[PDB]
This record gives C-alpha cells, sequence and structure tokens, in this order.
C-alpha cells in the first residue's frame, strides 16, 4: 500500500470531470481543477495540464502521479511539515501526504498543536486534537481514515474485511503490514491440523480450525531460512526458520502458493 493505493481509495477515478465535496470542479484521481463556479475554467485548465476532452486512466494517474509528487515537495520545503514528517514512520508519512494532498501544504500546517503531537508520538492525543477540526467536518470518513492512520500506525482503515480479521486474528505483527492471500492447509505438529495459511507482505501466519484443539503459528518471512518444495508430498511445502522447521500440505494449488511465497518473501 503505496500513498498511490490509498489516495485512489479515497478520491476515486474519475475520467470525467465531476465535482469535489465543493462546488469545485475535479478531475481524475483528486486534481482540483478551479475553484470558480462554471466550467469554463474547467477544461481550460484541463488541456491546460494533459489531449482535449476528457481524460483517460494514461493521463488521470498521469495527473495523479505529478500531484503525489507536489504534495510531498510541499511538505519538504515547509519549515512546519518537514520536521513531523521526518520523524515519522512510513505510514503516518503516507496519512501526513493524505492530507496535504487534500488540503494544501498551507491547511496542513494550521494544526500547530497536533503537528507538535505527532512529532513527539503522542498519537491518541493528535487524533482528538485532529478531529475538532473543519476538515474532520467537511470530509468525516476520510478524516476517520487517515486519523485512524495516525492513531494506529497501521493501514488497516484501508484495507479489506478479510484484512481486519486476519489482524485480529493475529496481533499485533507489524506496522505495515497487509494481508495478501489465504489458504486452506494442514499444519503438521503431533497430527495434522486442519487451518488456514495467511500470507501476508511481513508474515506466514497459520490458524488452526480443529475443534477443540487450537494452535497458531506466526513466522516473520525474514526469519525464514529455505523455503522447499517437499519431495515426498505434492501437495506440501516446508519452511525452515532460524529455529525450527514447518511442513505445510493439502494445498489445493501447492506450486502456486509456493511460487506466491517466493516471491512475496523475497522481498522482506
Amino acid at each position: 500500500s503505496n500513498i498511490f493505493e490509498m489516495l485512489r481509495i479515497d478520491e476515486g477515478l474519475r475520467l470525467k470531470i465531476y465535482k469535489n465535496t465543493e462546488g469545485y470542479y475535479t478531475i481524475g484521481i483528486g486534481h482540483l481543477l478551479t475553484k470558480s463556479p462554471s466550467l469554463n475554467a474547467a477544461k481550460s485548465e484541463l488541456d491546460k495540464a494533459i489531449t482535449n476532452g476528457v481524460i483517460t486512466k494514461d493521463e488521470a494517474e498521469k495527473l495523479f502521479n505529478q500531484d503525489v509528487d507536489a504534495a510531498v515537495r510541499g511538505i519538504l520545503r515547509n519549515a512546519k511539515l518537514k520536521p513531523v514528517y521526518d520523524s515519522l514512520d512510513a505510514v503516518r508519512r503516507a496519512a501526513l501526504i493524505n492530507m496535504v494532498f487534500q488540503m494544501g501544504e498551507t491547511g496542513v500546517a494550521g494544526f500547530t498543536n497536533s503537528l507538535r503531537m505527532l512529532q513527539q508520538k503522542r498519537w491518541d492525543e493528535a487524533a482528538v486534537n485532529l478531529a475538532k477540526s473543519r476538515w474532520y467536518n467537511q470530509t468525516p470518513n476520510r478524516a476517520k481514515r487517515v486519523i485512524t492512520t495516525f492513531r494506529t500506525g497501521t493501514w488497516d482503515a484501508y484495507g479489506s474485511e478479510a484484512n481486519k480479521k486476519f489482524r485480529q486474528m493475529f496481533k499485533p505483527l507489524a506496522p505495515n503490514t497487509r494481508l495478501i492471500t489465504d489458504y486452506f492447509c494442514y499444519f503438521h505438529r503431533e497430527f495434522p491440523y486442519q487451518g488456514r495459511i495467511y500470507l501476508s507482505n511481513t508474515h506466514l501466519c497459520f490458524n488452526s480450525t480443529v475443534l477443540n484443539w487450537m494452535a497458531k503459528l506466526q513466522i516473520p518471512l525474514n526469519e525464514i531460512k529455505y523455503l522447499d518444495k517437499v519431495t515426498t508430498n505434492s501437495s506440501a511445502i516446508s519452511v525452515e526458520t532460524v529455529t525450527n522447521r514447518y511442513t505445510f500440505s493439502g494445498f489445493i494449488a501447492r506450486d502456486e502458493v509456493f511460487q506466491l511465497i517466493t516471491r512475496v518473501w523475497s522481498k522482506e
């Protein structure tokens, strides 16, 4: 979850010129065209920005990539925002970029106490403070989502309901942990425990669905040394850590699970 995915969710792709949460005409993934009331300005500035008429996904996320970078440049050249932005982890940096993208560097720079609270890691206090704003009142659901990001340090407010359950099932994992996919399999302990293996950008996790036999396993991907397709069992992958060897079988599509795990694992 780059800042890009986070912003397409909050802005929505729109190949034709619409209106934002105000009468200000807008295009693409949140590109403010003008604050004038009537569409003269509108596609004056569109062709000035791009091709005529309205826009294709090529150019929509071409304005978008310009504007993300312009939000980040505004932060780094602003004496209030940079030290906050420097102090923050990658996740809450995306939340700050999100705010600056929506409001401009000047609007965000106005939050002098909240920015200070963020800088000293006082997340809860920053959150109640940010929720007293006109910004919260004008777009409460987007605000609730970025504030939750500031509050938690995670991407959960932008995740699927399956990501939410995954996160509740194995806590707390890493701040930037996102669920990728999950598969039925058996974990081989003193017997084969039916359950589910969860692949995330940071962790390989397993939960037992054998009634009366609960068992969980969390394996950070950066503790995995070897990742082998078991020679004598076509449905089975074995995972070797710093400290242990774990075998899972019963995969519907084993070689597909194995390539994906290998790819996600190479990253981390």
